[PDB]
């Protein structure tokens, strides 16, 4: 504390703290009214001493301190976010008091004064509590702060420490059992499903087995993310001693004060005076503390030496006693505990391991009640009523096992069984339902959403823990419903398909060049495989082996059965939940990605993905199995304009940077864009590139139509109707871009090996290249293709700091055609100089590779002569002239393959037919085909009707999921 008023203009943000570790400690204090004020050193919050206040009923002491209390506006201006001046302190009762403390604020207050405003603190409790109120908002209708003991209590005794005037976040003074504020987080009210399971030996055993299975996971290796594991006992003893915790003879502890990472905000640490900051730095951060608690519990469970095991128990129990005495108990807000999980997640888990110890020490009820109370922050999930928001992917990551741990700690058997039964139902619903609109959760095409779109960086950690939850509960009366198992399998098989083993650049969300990897989800495949109704699920088992690099020989001891590791999946898979598709051939995967009204192009934050504008610009990133960095996808020097496959305007980075300083998730201008599939082997992307009417830095007249047809070892790319405001100046389509290294050092051009750096040349129709990753590019329609091996300067995506690197790249320059520019080229995924010569020759023979049957604003039609498949991107409903397709009445992607005796036709719209609020509903598409056909089976849901000379097909497109039918000719 200082001589200046609280909230003083030299530093309004500098807190005034009465911590008594300075001279004239009680100078500003006058006991007066029937009170005696002493300092004690057996107990304290900040420093080593606290104020001991002995009193008789209705008596008072006074803090003499001028306050120039700022308005919420003044406070908020001073800090930079919505704020309020707050008065706070800590108090300790050694026994409960049947009355209220009255704290009053006024001018020259003595006991006879009435004067102004104040508040009430209920004293019916024991141990430390914190009190914190907004001076502007929390008082019942200044240089005097008067603390008045209860009028209706004969006598008593209170300890008080760390009296503080500070500027605080206006959201975070919470009500509790001692003080009422304007803010309240309501307590959990558990849902309960009927009928109830009975307490029986079987049901009780199953509960205890679930607890044991959880213990197993947390002690038996498997590295948890965001757990600072420490197994060396000596280190644990060392950190524990440094806590300086001692039991006090008559109840309570003394030791270092515990504070959460969010609680510290009330002090305004960075603005504390030096005397205060030094005393504040001897606080212990709760997160580190509960991590220590967990690490000790794990060590205790594993400890072979009975003496060492008993030491570990004692350390844990004492940590527990200190924690509760510090005021982390039921009904104690501690002013706030928001983001509670970051400070306590491993406390919940530690109680599983220490369940028996807590019981014998008679601490289980107190710990349960405390954890339950602080969990009220998570009431929307912890209540366990299934709602539109229950499929929250972050919950599965950060809270789901903690929620289960809490339930298992409930003391009553019948209630514990009710809770875990309800939890089983909650998880089954969460993993089964299709959330409406853009709400989190799994989707019917296998995508999995957070931040309102498919997002691997969030889904991957959720798949790991949701699979683990199902495995924890397996083969008991609490097992997750098969519907939830099925939906999660669809999503995890899908993730296997769209990762290699990292997801592509187009799926990297706001972390380009730091994609999530299926390697982090590996154990989830084992857990889900082993929790099948008929375990093991061979598919998921085979995937686990592949991802974890385990052999068939190793499979028997893991799964109880010999299983061949999955080979890399082959063919084409449409995922319109992200307006993408994946083509796979041999060890390569191609991520084809568009965007539209329902799929944001990119997620860009204040400090993430700043240059991500073209992340979804009809990209087609090719990735061979293995590290993408090893393949030359290097952030340093990367030209963010030149994302592989995209048509873009090449811009200076200052212009390419998102025009919003904080968040932009730019959605497209129509519902239609994405992909479709045929026979699980062939695919087509259709991408209608349209920009907003008036978004700064976005050219409103930038347009393109871009389609890709993928089959076997090749892809055919075509583009039409390319335009901009400036006659296609700087308009480019990128064939490829990758870093140059000793292993990636060659480019083939037209049978010639190029290694020089720098190197430039220009190519045209009939020319070919092979990049260092073995992809062949044959230029089939373009006037001007630039090829460059050059030093490039760029900036990294978080803080825009300069980077550099050497790159090989090639792009089509569309500026040769001022209006409705166009391109065609073809990629071969297994290219060699030899095979490319063969392809170029085939091209020169009246184009034996493919034929473009239509290339306009309404339809793109590509016949692939290598695979004998035709793809039809109806950007608009149209009647057409064609051998197979006559008319389609909605924007759609249609595909055909005439095999020996059949015609297979697939259709979809990649338009999900939804909004951010509304559930997707099915789109009915009528596809008229030429000629008379009948159905070459009966297992297929597409409807058909001969009508005159032609056949009417009726497709139902739900969530952009393709359907197909095998047809045979009618005589
Ligand atoms: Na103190």
């Amino acid at each position: 504390a200082t001589s200046n008023p609280a909230f003083d203009p030299k530093n309004l943000m500098q807190s005034e703290i009465y911590h008594f570790a300075q001279n004239n400690p009680l100078a500003d204090f006058s006991s007066d009214k029937n009170s005696i004020l002493t300092l004690s050193d057996k107990r304290s919050i900040m420093g080593n001493q606290s104020l001991l206040w002995k009193w008789k009923g209705g008596s008072s002491f006074t803090l003499h301190k001028k306050l120039i209390v700022p308005t919420d506006k003044e406070a908020s201006k001073a800090w930079g976010r919505s704020s309020t001046p707050v008065f706070s302190f800590w108090l300790y009762n050694e026994k409960p008091i049947d009355g209220y403390l009255t704290i009053d604020f006024g001018e020259k207050l003595i006991s006879t004064s009435e004067a102004q405003a104040g508040f009430k603190v209920k004293l019916d409790f024991t141990g430390w509590r914190a009190v914190g109120v907004s001076l502007n908002n929390d008082l019942e209708n200044v240089d005097s702060i008067r603390f008045k003991a209860p009028s209706n209590v004969s006598q008593g005794e209170i300890y008080i420490d760390r009296i503080m005037f500070s500027v605080d976040d206006a959201r975070y003074q919470w009500s509790d059992y001692q003080v009422k504020t304007r803010l309240s987080e309501p307590e959990i009210q558990f849902h309960n499903v009927k009928p109830q399971l009975p307490v029986t030996p079987e049901n009780l055993a199953a509960i205890d087995l679930i607890r044991q299975r959880l213990i197993n996971e947390f002690v038996g290796g498997e590295k948890e993310t965001n757990l600072a594991l420490e197994e060396n006992i000596s280190k644990l003893k060392s950190d524990f001693d440094a806590l300086n915790i001692h039991t006090l003879a008559n109840g309570g502890t003394q030791g270092r004060h515990l504070i959460t990472d969010k609680q510290i905000i009330i002090y305004q640490p960075e603005n504390l005076n030096s005397q205060d900051k030094q005393l504040f730095d001897n606080y212990v951060i709760l997160g580190n503390y509960t991590t220590l608690m967990f690490n000790i519990s794990r060590a205790y469970v594993l400890e072979k030496d009975p003496t060492q095991k008993a030491q570990l128990k004692q350390m844990y129990l004492l940590m527990t006693k200190h924690l509760l005495d510090q005021g982390f108990v039921k009904g104690s807000a501690l002013v706030t505990t928001h983001h509670w999980g970051y400070s306590s997640r491993w406390w919940y888990i530690s109680t599983l391991l220490m369940s028996d110890a807590l019981k014998e020490a008679n601490l289980q009820t107190q710990v349960y009640d405390s954890l339950l109370w602080y969990s009220r922050e998570f009431k929307s999930s912890f209540d366990m009523k299934v709602s539109a928001d229950s499929s929250d992917l972050d919950y599965f990551n950060t809270l789901s096992r903690q929620h289960l741990a809490l339930l298992l700690l409930e003391p009553d058997d019948q209630k514990r069984i009710n809770l875990v039964n309800t939890f089983s139902h909650y998880i089954t619903g969460a993993l089964t339902q299709v959330p409406p609109g853009g709400k989190d959760g799994l989707r019917p095409d296998g995508t999995a959403w957070r931040h309102e779109g498919n997002y691997p960086g969030y889904s991957f950690p959720a798949f790991k823990n949701a699979s683990q939850l199902i495995y924890l509960l397996r083969d008991t009366p609490f097992s997750v419903g098969e519907s939830g198992w099925n939906n999660l399998k669809k999503a995890m098989v899908s993730a296997w398909i769209y990762s290699n083993p990292e997801v592509g650049l187009p799926l990297a969300g706001r972390h380009p060049f730091n994609s999530p990897s299926l390697k982090s989800v590996a154990q989830g495949y084992y857990w889900l495989a082993m929790s099948a109704k008929s375990s093991p699920d061979k598919t998921l088992a085979s995937i686990y082996l592949a991802i974890s690099d385990k052999t068939q020989n190793e499979s028997t001891a893991i799964f109880g059965e010999t299983i061949t590791p999955a080979s890399l999946p082959q063919g084409f898979y449409a995922f319109n939940g992200g307006a993408f598709g994946i083509h796979r051939w041999q060890d390569k995967m191609v991520t084809l990605k568009a965007y539209n009204t329902n799929v944001w192009s990119s997620e860009i934050y204040n400090k993430d993905n700043r240059y991500g504008r073209y992340q979804s610009h009809g990209v087609a990133q090719i990735v061979s199995n293995g590290s993408q960095l090893s393949q030359g996808y290097q952030q340093e020097g990367w030209d963010w304009n030149r994302m592989e496959g995209a048509t873009t305007i090449h811009l200076p980075l200052k212009d390419l940077d998102s025009p919003k300083p904080h968040t932009l998730m730019q959605r497209g201008e129509r519902g239609f864009s994405g992909t479709s599939s045929l026979e699980g082997q062939y695919g087509m992307m259709a991408f209608n590139l349209i920009y907003p009417a008036n978004l700064e830095r976005f050219d409103p007249n930038f347009t393109a139509k871009k389609s890709v047809l993928a089959a076997d070892n090749h892809l055919i790319f075509i583009g039409s109707n390319i335009n901009s405001s400036d006659k296609n100046k700087n308009v480019e389509t990128t064939l490829f871009q990758h870093a140059i290294t000793p292993t990636l050092n060659t480019l083939w051009i037209n049978g010639q090996k190029i290694e020089n750096m720098p190197y430039q040349t220009t190519l045209q129709q009939g020319d070919w290249l092979i990049d260092s990753n073995g992809n062949g590019y044959l230029i089939t329609q373009a006037e001007k293709v630039n090829v460059s091996r050059q030093h490039q300067v760029s900036a990294e995506n978080k803080n825009r700091q300069p980077t550099e690197g050497n790159f090989s790249s090639a792009w089509i320059d569309h500026s040769t055609r001022p209006k409705d520019a166009s391109y065609e080229y073809m990629v071969f995924l297994d290219a060699t100089p030899e095979k490319m010569g063969e392809m170029a020759q085939k091209f020169r023979e009246n184009n034996g590779l493919y034929q473009v049957l239509r290339k306009d604003k309404d339809v793109h039609i590509i016949l692939d002569k290598l695979s004998n498949v035709t793809g039809y991107a109806f950007y608009q409903p149209a009647s057409i002239e064609d051998k197979w397709i006559k008319k389609v009445n909605k924007p759609a992607i249609v595909m055909t393959h005439r095999q020996k005796d059949t015609l297979i036709v697939s259709a979809v719209t990649p338009d999900l037919n939804m909004t951010r609020q509304k559930a997707a509903t099915p789109v009915t598409i009528n596809v008229t085909i030429n000629g008379k056909w009948q159905s070459a089976d009966k297992n297929s849901e597409v409807k058909y009707q001969v009508s005159g000379d032609n056949t009417e097909l009726t497709f139902t497109s739900y969530f952009g999921i393709p359907q197909e039918i095998k047809l045979s000719p009618l005589p």
